[PDB]
């Protein structure tokens, strides 16, 4: 089977016949405009901190440094028991880590029967899912760390005493959700990464080379979050380079690789009812008090609207449309027709990586496995030796946690031993193609058909056909 | 790598050290009573068919024909437009039938814009999960397709009218539910059974030789939500052989396999606050007002007596549930011995999709973003709908239980949560030992599956 | 049946047994509170308009006059064809003004057949009930009235054109409803109004003394959506008056007033799930890190939290509590247990002014319908005279109009001829108790019992009993 | 003011010239022809309950005996609890019955707390709206009390067990609602009627002096959902006098005194896309492939027909409609009688009260907020209690239709709503001119009540 290299590829949840795409719809944030790691994590990490301090936090916040090491995108938080929980598609603890402790085996039980979650009480428990979680995912585990081993603190069950004061993990979760949105939206976040955007935004020369290609076979827009001030600055940067499409080709602005392009958009709402369309003036970065419900013929911008006003405007609807993001949404649904889904996951590179350079730690735990079969091979339930495969076993632990370790302190984002990720679901649900960038769409025709790849049950992969 | 051969196999989500095991759990109905295919669903499907004209249904229905090769497990109903659904594990729909017009290509968007059903919506849809939901599976389809088509019957959007009469689909779905269900509690389903237990009841040999050596070991229980009388006629049959564990050793009676019975579970109560426990009279079958036999009770009521905690205890059932510690579970899935068939006598279908896939990756092989090239694939197209609806076929007419296409079912993806261990039948574990330990199998994600190191 | 002055009198929609009151609570903005008119809404208007003009509204608005006499509380926006809209409790339309243009009879049917609106239509129309939405009720008449009448601008059945940009009703809604918003919330609304509070604050000496009399016989709490920066400049002033609760009694704060303190509450969320309870610092005006889980031992000032803490806290549940306020909330409902309702409404001093001073206009219309009465006395369906009787019939429509005009010129809050508004059908749906101040309960025992009053069908009303 | 006698007005919700009307449209089951009570509401009854034995229920079902002191119109069915409830306007409680136990008090807040429900959830509440609803009313208060009561059943909060048989109350009620409408569709309600006139339907020699002196200055056409060969029996009956119009006149047929004919309208989709228009064959009864009679159509075919624009057209009928102009509406509510009666000859309680609250107005009067005074008036309000339940009884054991204490029904609240005019027959305008001009009553607030000029 001829498979182009992996970190060319673009991986097939649900089976896609590209010649079939009218339009492809861009995202720009960590989509089109990748940030920097772990420069803007570090960055976010710092304002929020900060932020936090400025309001009443103790200052021994101020040192503390954002460890690329620790977090994994799509942890859950317990708001209840402050813990940082990383589960199965199912609700079952893969991972307990309270403060940077890390509770694990029966000690679980005591605060999670079972060894479960009832994920679906968003009112205790909060994902989190996207790229901008991360400073806020270490900077949970540091809090707890902090306040449970400051001696003027006392720890509780569900937060921490000083004098007659409390403070629940509930309450301290809230300043720092608080904090993070406040540093993207009143804060110095968009500033500072506009002062310094090589420090912080990739850029690369093929992307004119994809958007201009793809605009040849099919239309091209911007849906973002941002305002026009920001993504101006941004998609500026992203195509400065001292030629256009092509090396030689004559540099073109950024508005002229998309037949659309629309700002404060408040996706998700935007995908349901929406806001107002309305348009903005270039000039000023304001809103006209007009709009103009005409027809596509652009030098316009467009801000808020709904799905369906692109469908409008661009004349397909949405299974001919490709969605191209690093957001996850949810439902697939609601009567209107949608959107097909390219979902971009940045830390596909380094998972692909691991799954690579260390080839030996995967025929080692191949091969103990393929020992144990041997040790129980010419048994049956009428036997009764008890072989010792303590020695075995506890080897296992190790290669698996070495392994484990190279990804990160919570391991990979995908996979635990033989578990899949809650993340790894909500990836296989909303996404039909996958990969580490959206660039990868620049190795394959777009007359291209990706085929689903199947997912096998255990009886299906352990069982031959012949 | 060693395996077992594969009617013989149990498989394996989520790792279980046998070892470590104190109790062996019984369910009874389609557990350890396997109810024989298609006889006992023919049977089910007349005396449902009978109620339902005896409380007015048209007399049309008496000469219907149960039809095994139509219903798989685990489909939904959707009440609100009539139609039998095959969804994956997230709601997408795989197969869309109308009575027995398949529906599905763009025209199914005209009621399922997006292709997709919210299963949250219990008021609207309905999983057809268990195997007594075989029977009304195929019922459902034949009283649609009757409606349907018949002149007597005009056909709307959620129903149908008889003159201006009218029957939505929820209405006849809620009496076909209530058949089926008064047919087991008040109808004659278990006497008829009982009265040919030869022609209902598969029986095999070996089942004392498991539950003797699982004595040996460890506490074994049974906990059916059956009666004592039922039970008794059922247990003796399936004990019924010349020989007790082994050939040459006494008949020994089959309480003597359990530790604990248990009757009148009420499953799945029985696994919450359950009911006040109560001891059973053998002599009477009635109840009264060590030397076993209860009725009621509840999960912990088992722990409290035999001095298990939950984690130390295998159920063993064909009930898939849902969710104070719980017990780990082996499910039994009787169609997966057709499903392995399938997988095995059918290597040259599978190897041609195998091939014809090959062939797609070559035309596309030296293209990329740059390229011209649309070539025509339309034939390879054609030819793999066609290799795959011969297989889909091979399953039954609404396919695999577990897979359609690339997809997942929705049954599929319940047992991968519900089940740790799952087999055609519990038995394979004679060929498994005690002291086994239990590796679960990896679901590979699309980037690990086609990325070697 | 003894009955107390108009003025001071308490309405029952429900009846209630105040012996069995254990709180009272209270809103502070138009409730404890008392904005003057015109004063506060001129104020408004000239903020908003100020606010629209300088992103990018025309400089003609800069010469509007807020203008008392146009705008009543619970009229209907068609964002669709830009009408203010009085309409009945089932939907009926009563009044239809287009800018300054009563579009009246016959005509209204193009736009309404049925003279009909489907009020569940919250995308469509938007019913303005707050106390804080008449200054944009007349502003909104305002420039729907000026861009039709101006000769750049294009009247078209859902908005205006210049150039080849389109102004939609709903879009112009959306710009006046941001206004105002950013008006209360960014704007210089809260500071204009503490810096000369004599002129936009209403206060009054028994303003102490009911609360001082209602602490006497059970608990009182304080649960506003104002921040404690501004509640405190409010409650403050409120409170200044050279003694306390008696002239002789001395000064005390407004903080010992109250059981309970609560800011931040975020009604209507509040009385739902609400928010996180914290607690305020005093000194800086900021939220403590920590709170105080305790229970009611009071310096103390809350942020947030729900209806249910204030239970929890105070130690009842809702049919004992007294809930007085100038909003009209929803349901009644969900399963906690809910508070009775004292709703104050202003307008009220005014609608029953009318009611009295204007007794001429009443009985004429009294003697004019017993006339009409007379000529069909004797008449039955054999007979076939058609007496004239539009002589008497235009007499009618000019003395109910000269009645509305003394009310306004959108007419009364509650009725309009024979019929009730939908304001008045929220009001009896909303409120137990209703005047036009709650400090109307100083004229009754705090044993005494409100009954009900009995509103009667038409064939009760017109019917007599012997 | 001069007011024409109790029993002989039109009430007024909305103002109308009757100057301007063209045409009378009549509705003829419950308006034209007034079935008899109990009578009427007991055949019903009867014919309802053998249906529900015939396809399964209980035998002790057929001795029930419908009894008109029970049920009021306008009740709402709760599916969950299976509780009867009498609500205001917006949805607060006034009464709450299970089976013939009625809860209310305090114990009611363990099922709604806050005393309240909401309307909007169609799923769970079932508004019994129709005259027709009155016999199944009774009956879903009767079984849920027999149920509840016997001993064979175990009473649950959502339904009932028999054995561990369960049935919800929501499919109980679906069942009874179920056959009903059989009873109506299929059953023998129809012939059974016809079959004895005059013990099941109202006649007046007035009904032909009203509609010819209306022919006289405007159309008039009659659109009914049932049949002709019912329609023709009907209003054969109905018109059947040894005269005419008037004594001495010769007898008229029916079909004279209307200008259009319609049946099989359909309605509430009449109003709305209707159906195809088709026309009858007296003769056979059966439909074809001026000299009138319709099947079918929509209210536009009716404006074409007759040439009249929404406006211009009262629409007299029994049903509360909801909601391309539209019609006035002459509501007719036969129970105005008994409800005006009570009003009327019960003086004695009603200045009672009237007395009992101004004496409490007088224990207040010179009363403030300093005052310390608690008066003792318990006595008062228990004889106030008492006084109004006495009152109540007078109507029925649900009261009256339209008010409780001093709340109005949510009955009260849909007939000012849908209706423009409305009466206990509309044989009351033959005493009103067609000249006269009808003048809304002022519903008053209670500031406008309770507040002088
Ligand atoms: C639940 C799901 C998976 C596993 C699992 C996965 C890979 C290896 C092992 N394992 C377990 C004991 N030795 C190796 C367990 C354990 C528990
Ligand atoms: C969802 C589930 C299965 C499939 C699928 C499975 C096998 C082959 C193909 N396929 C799609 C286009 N040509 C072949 C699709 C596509 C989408
Ligand atoms: C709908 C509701 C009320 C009225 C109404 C109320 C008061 C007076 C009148 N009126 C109508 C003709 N002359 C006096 C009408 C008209 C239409
Ligand atoms: C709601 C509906 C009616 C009533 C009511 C009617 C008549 C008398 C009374 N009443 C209340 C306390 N004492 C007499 C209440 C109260 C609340
Ligand atoms: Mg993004
Ligand atoms: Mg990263
Ligand atoms: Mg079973
Ligand atoms: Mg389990
Ligand atoms: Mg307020
Ligand atoms: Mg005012
Ligand atoms: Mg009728
Ligand atoms: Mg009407």
């Amino acid at each position: 089977k001829y498979r182009r290299e992996a970190y060319h590829r673009v991986f097939v949840n649900r089976s896609l016949a590209m010649e079939k795409i009218k339009c492809f719809g861009f995202d720009m944030d960590y989509t089109l405009a990748v940030y920097k790691s772990p420069e803007y994590e570090s960055l976010g990490f710092e304002l929020t901190v900060e932020r936090l301090v400025s309001i009443g936090y103790p200052q021994e916040l101020l040192s503390f440094a954002y460890d690329s090491t620790f977090p994994t995108r799509g942890l859950v938080f317990d708001t209840l028991y402050g813990n940082l929980l990383k589960v199965d598609a199912y609700g079952n603890l893969l991972v307990c880590a309270h403060g940077f402790n890390f509770i694990r085996g029966p000690e679980t039980r005591e605060q999670y029967p079972n060894k479960f979650i009832q994920r679906d009480d968003t009112e205790r428990f909060y994902i989190l899912n996207t790229l901008f979680n991360l400073p806020e995912t270490y900077l949970l585990a540091c809090l707890v760390d902090f306040f449970t081993n400051c001696p003027r603190y006392t720890s509780c069950e569900t937060g921490f005493k000083d004098g007659d004061l409390f403070m629940s993990y509930r309450s301290m979760f809230q300043d720092v959700r608080d904090a993070v949105d406040w540093v993207h939206y009143k804060g110095s976040l968009k500033e500072k990464t506009v002062e310094n955007l090589e420090k912080y935004v990739v850029k690369d020369g093929k992307l004119p080379l994809l958007l201009s290609r793809m605009k040849e076979v099919g239309k091209v827009f911007l849906a973002t979050n941002s305002d026009y001030k920001y993504t101006d600055k941004i998609m500026t940067y992203l195509f400065d380079f001292p030629h256009g499409p092509k090396p030689g080709s004559s540099h073109r602005p950024w508005q002229s690789y998309f037949d659309l392009i629309l700002v404060d958009a408040r996706k998700p709402l935007f995908f349901g009812e929406g806001t107002v369309l309305r348009q903005v003036d270039t000039k000023t970065g304001k809103l006209k008090i007009g709009t103009y419900t005409g027809p596509l013929q652009h030098g316009i911008v467009y801000s808020g609207g709904s799905s369906d006003t692109i469908c409008d405007l661009l004349g397909a609807k949405g299974k001919d449309i490709l969605y191209i993001g690093d957001h996850i949404f949810g439902d697939k649904s609601k009567k209107r027709q949608g959107w097909r889904t390219f979902l971009v996951i940045p830390e596909l590179a380094q998972e692909l990586h691991v799954w690579t350079d260390k080839s030996s730690l995967f025929e080692e735990l191949q091969s103990l496995d393929i020992f144990l079969a041997e040790l129980y091979k010419h048994l049956d339930s009428s036997s009764n030796e008890r072989p010792d495969i303590s020695s075995i076993q506890r080897r296992i632990k190790k290669v698996t946690h070495d392994m484990d370790m190279c990804y990160g302190m919570m391991g990979s984002l995908f996979r635990s031993g033989s578990r899949q990720t809650l993340f790894a679901s909500q990836v296989m649900r909303y996404a039909d193609l996958y990969a580490a960038s959206f660039i990868n769409l620049l190795y394959y025709p777009f007359s291209y058909l990706f085929r689903a790849a199947h997912v096998l049950m255990p009886h299906e992969s352990t069982v031959e056909h012949t």
